């Protein structure tokens, strides 16, 4: 425990002396004037304020935290700013449900929540209460993740931080001149558009509002109304004089000339509700909600119920439906009727659907449910199936035939008639062709909408949009699709769409799949409702009652980035003074086109040449974004709206569009889904709080580097605390034993395989970080560079080399130093070094000797054989070690060289190997011993290259045990280790010794 302490206040420290040295707020105007090795402007999308950041959000920003950690050292100027978001409606939400009981209330509430959870949160009792507005988030939130992300110790120029509210003067500002520049170029449009809709908060569901179905949108319906004829059924005879249609939904209008009945379900609750023109329609609840937000009522969302009911009560009721041959038909009852799709009532075409035929001929059957529910032999016998539609592999009545062939009796066999209408299913959309007059032999595809319009002109038909998944939002409202007035964002355009296509095409996505997301939500998108009415954020400059929602006030605010240090300062909410003292309001439309648009004109202002003109040099020397990443849930919305935008704001300059996007996946927490309810789950405060800034940070290099889901594992951080711990002590100790190091020239074998050893990590742990693998930057640069350290150090008989030891800590301190910032620069401290490390540079690699590299791990074998070989059957020990391969075994890696050279590197199968060794006269004494040979050869061929189909190695193996032979006396306990050349060698071993694998007796 004291460990992890130790590492605070090692981070306290140093974050206190970066902070005092101000090391990471950089500026153009100083930067510009030293050209190094170029810019890298990286974003983490700015998180949501209704609550304190958790280890996700820190898993997602490390990404480009870390990048900037390594771009730093490679000469890059980086800006890594982080802006709050509080635009949207849940901080707005739970601070007015809050009001809710402190008003109808008291503090505490009495009950028989939102003061639960505040004093979950562990607030007081008398400070809640200040949490009825949303101003009092907005002050209280901000400040907290501010502190969070700096005692996390990010590369952060917190001078550029802001909030996204109207709160915030200057960020409204920037929002709308950004709406205004999209107004003016056709891009913010008026109109009333189908859309998910949340009746509880009157306004548009958009995606970040939402709790179920996070893409889903509309989908439309053909609704077909069937007149109720007189007599009307008994449950209606108050409704006489007045037109009743029972509204059903489908899919394939091009059917409804051949229905035979109407199916509702005997024990659902339907509702016959008055529509606009003063008649009756019959569905549901739900159904008619939907139509009652979709301007089938009177009044939006008002459902006048004049007569609730059951469907028994429907059932035998006589009907005039649309298209179909039958004058008359009737209702009829089907007991596999799903409550979730549509409007509760299906039409029965059982001449091209299973479960209508089924249900018909159930009713066909016997009296039992024509009595049960009172259908007399009227309203069942004289129907037949009417062929509308012929599928070529089956016919006229194509269901009738395929539940014919799979035995169906029951409407209740859900596997028979679920592999029936799998069977059928698209082979009617396309190679059906249509039979009936004024359409014989006609496409279905080619005519269903043409049809469909028909029955929408004879006033047959409506036009029916339902969600296509249940929809819940953030308020706990089941959503509808409404069809609203409101501002919307073009994104259908083909011209816009085909702009950003090709900025896609551009766009650095880090895998393929992130791109076929990118593209199939580039081809999915449409209209996308932007303007709210309940919540927080900026208002539509000129439709001063409309809110911008959270999802459309986000898509360029990078570029406030490069500003807001000058523009603000600090002040998160923008209310204390501007550094170049410009004022609020003071920022006009044309001054913020000057600040972002190079051919823009300088225009009427009281501001002074100079700030305007630092203002946009800051701009364009920053931008564009070089790298956002995020996780993957932000592809399918906020990131392409991001590109979207980009593509409207500079539509001259691709040069200003984004470079590169980062998905990755969403993190777990000991391999489980990290959520409050499960107990599974860790703040950043509380993550810091456990496992100190640089182990949190070390678990998360490790928690994942694709896009499937990460995973934080406690105990692999609580090791890396360990490790971390006694890394900081052994430098200590090295410190402290400066002189008890052997000094001169770095001549010794051991010496030159750890120099070896130690670029190829640099090598490696570049490439790595290069890739953004930052797993395998920490396996290359920590475990494996300490694993060689650890080995260095096990075989140094004469001690280790001094130069060689420090170049090690100072090379193992720079790769660290991106994951571990703190330790890191503890250590450079350590070292004496003048400079902070966030001046250093890369280390240079020098030369790196395969050779070297593969001795060692052949002298790792030979010592890990000799203990295994110990373990039986002493004080002297003899080991033999082979020049060449003996004659039979040299004869069959001749044969596989053969092989190998023939086609570029395929070893033949065994079986043909074999073959050809036993046509070979000379191995009759060996053709057993032959095959586990080349099943030796072909494993550490395909283990370590084609380097083992070596006839000869490439070191001297003899020279590699003698510079060793001490170290392995020592290790193995022995009193002597005598090396010959496996000529002097008995018969046994001089036959079956083989190079790089030495034979030994104790
Ligand atoms: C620009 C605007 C439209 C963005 C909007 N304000 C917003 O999305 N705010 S946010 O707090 O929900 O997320 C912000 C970033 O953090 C990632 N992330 C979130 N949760 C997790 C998790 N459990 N695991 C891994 N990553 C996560 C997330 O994808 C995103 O990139």
């Amino acid at each position: 425990t004291a460990k992890v302490d130790f590492l605070k206040k090692i981070e306290k420290e140093i974050q206190q002396k970066w902070d005092t040295e101000r090391v990471f707020e950089v500026n153009a105007s100083n930067l510009e004037k030293q050209t190094s090795k170029g810019k890298y402007f990286v974003t983490f999308p700015y998180p949501y304020m209704n609550g304190r950041l958790h280890l996700g959000h820190t898993f997602s920003l490390s990404k480009c935290e870390f990048a900037v950690g390594y771009q730093r050292l490679k000469g890059k100027c980086c800006l890594f700013p982080f802006g709050l978001h509080c635009t949207g409606m849940p901080i707005k939400a739970c601070a007015d449900k809050l009001k809710r009981e402190i008003e109808l209330y008291g503090c505490p509430p009495d009950f028989p929540y939102q003061w639960g959870i505040m004093k979950s949160l562990g607030l007081s009792d008398e400070e809640i209460v200040k949490f009825s507005e949303a101003e009092h988030w907005l002050d209280y939130f901000p400040p907290l993740a501010i502190q969070d992300l700096k005692r996390m110790g990010l590369k952060v120029d917190w001078r550029r931080s802001f909030i996204t509210t109207d709160v915030n003067p200057y960020y409204d500002s920037f929002v709308r001149w950004q709406f205004l520049t999209l107004r003016e170029r056709n891009k913010i449009k008026f109109g009333k558009r189908y859309t998910i809709y949340s009746p509880k908060d009157g306004q548009p569901c958009m995606d970040h509002d939402r709790q179920t179905g996070e893409g889903v949108g509309p989908q439309e319906y053909t609704l077909l109304k069937l007149k109720v004829l007189e007599p009307y059924p008994s449950k209606l005879s108050g409704l006489k004089g007045k037109n009743i249609f029972l509204v059903a939904a489908t899919l394939r209008p091009e059917t409804m000339f051949g229905q035979t009945n109407c199916w509702v379900r005997p024990d659902m609750k339907y509702i016959g509700f008055e529509t606009v023109n003063g008649d009756i329609f019959i569905c549901t609840q739900k159904a008619a909600r939907n139509m009652s937000y979709q301007g089938f009522t009177k009044d939006n969302g008002v459902v006048p119920v004049v007569k609730e009911l059951m469907g028994e009560e429907i059932l035998g009721a006589s009907l005039s439906a649309p298209l179909t041959s039958y004058k008359v038909i009737y209702v009829l009852p089907m007991l596999t009727i799903k409550e979730d799709k549509g409007t509760g009532v299906v039409t029965s075409v059982p001449s091209d659907s299973p479960d209508d035929i089924a249900a018909l001929r159930d009713l066909k059957k016997k009296q039992a449910l024509r009595a049960k529910y009172g259908i007399r032999d009227d309203m069942v016998l004289p129907f037949e199936p009417v062929p509308v539609i012929e599928i070529p592999g089956f016919g006229n009545l194509s269901a009738v035939t395929i539940c014919d062939e799979l035995k169906i009796q029951s409407q209740n066999d859900r596997e028979k008639l679920a592999e029936a209408k799998e069977k059928i299913y698209l082979k009617g959309f396309y190679e059906g062709i249509m039979l009936v007059d004024g359409f014989k032999g006609q496409k279905v595809q080619d005519v269903k909408k043409t049809i469909q319009k028909k029955m929408i002109d004879a006033g047959d038909a409506l036009i029916y949009m339902e969600p296509e998944k249940q929809v819940m939002s953030r308020s706990s409202d089941e959503c509808v699709v409404a069809l609203c007035d409101q501002w919307y964002l073009d994104y259908g355009e083909e011209n816009w769409k085909k702009q950003t296509s090709q900025c896609l095409k551009n766009l650095e996505t880090f895998c393929e799949e992130t791109r076929r997301n990118f593209e199939a939500t580039l081809g999915w998108l449409q209209e996308h409702a932007c303007s709210r009415t309940y919540g927080l954020g900026t208002h539509l400059p000129w439709d001063e009652q409309w809110l911008i929602e959270s999802l459309s006030d986000s898509t360029i605010y990078m570029a406030f980035y490069t500003v807001a240090h000058l523009l603000q300062g600090g002040n998160l909410h923008g209310q204390a003074e501007s550094p170049l003292g410009i004022r609020p309001q003071q920022m006009t439309k044309e001054v913020w086109d000057y600040v972002f648009f190079k051919e823009a004109p300088f225009p009427k202002t009281q501001i002074a040449k100079e700030k305007l003109d630092q203002l946009k040099q800051e701009f364009e020397f920053w931008y564009p974004v070089d790298l956002r990443v995020s996780g993957k849930d932000l592809v399918p919305n906020h990131l392409s709206y991001y590109l979207y935008n980009h593509v409207a704001m500079w539509p001259e300059q691709s040069d200003k569009w984004p470079t590169a996007v980062r998905a990755n996946g969403h993190l777990l927490l000991n391999s489980e889904k990290m959520s409050k309810s499960t107990g599974n789950f860790l703040t950043l405060t509380q993550a810091i709080d456990k496992f100190s800034a640089d182990g949190m940070r070390l678990a998360l290099a490790d928690a994942g580097d694709t896009v499937e889901d990460a995973n934080f594992v406690e105990a692999m951080a609580d090791a890396g605390i360990l490790r971390l711990y006694t890394w900081v002590e052994w430098v200590k100790e090295m410190v402290a034993n400066w002189d008890s190091l052997r000094s001169g020239p770095a001549s010794t074998f051991n010496d030159r395989v750890f120099a070896s050893e130690l670029n190829a990590g640099i090598i490696k742990t570049d490439q790595n970080y290069e890739k953004m693998m930052f797993k395998e930057a920490l396996k290359t640069g920590f475990f494996e560079f300490q694993a060689a350290k650890d080995k260095y150090r096990e075989l140094a008989v004469e001690g280790m080399h001094r130069e060689l030891v420090f170049r090690f800590i100072e090379v193992q301190t720079l790769l660290l130093a991106p994951f571990c910032p703190h330790l890191c620069e503890h250590i450079w401290t350590l070292l004496g070094k003048p400079d902070s490390i966030m001046n250093a540079s890369w280390p240079v690699a020098g030369p790196v000797n395969e050779v070297l590299i593969h001795s060692s791990q052949y002298l790792m074998e030979v010592t890990h054989d000799l203990r295994l070989r110990l373990k039986n059957y002493p004080s002297h020990c003899t080991i033999y070690v082979a020049k060449n391969y003996p004659p039979w075994q040299h004869t069959t890696l001749s044969v596989l060289r053969k092989h190998f050279e023939a086609n570029n590197g395929k070893l033949p199968d065994n079986k043909v190997i074999a073959s050809e060794l036993g046509s070979m006269p000379e191995l009759k004494k060996y053709m057993k011993k032959v095959m586990p040979f080349v099943a030796m050869i072909k494993e550490n061929l395909e283990k370590m290259g084609p380097r083992i189909l070596d006839l000869q190695l490439e070191f001297d193996e003899k020279a590699v045990l003698m510079e060793n032979i001490v170290y392995l006396t020592n290790s193995l306990e022995l009193e002597h280790i005598e090396v010959k050349f496996a000529s002097e060698a008995e018969d046994k071993i001089r036959e079956d010794c083989c190079p790089g694998k030495p034979l030994n007796v104790f």
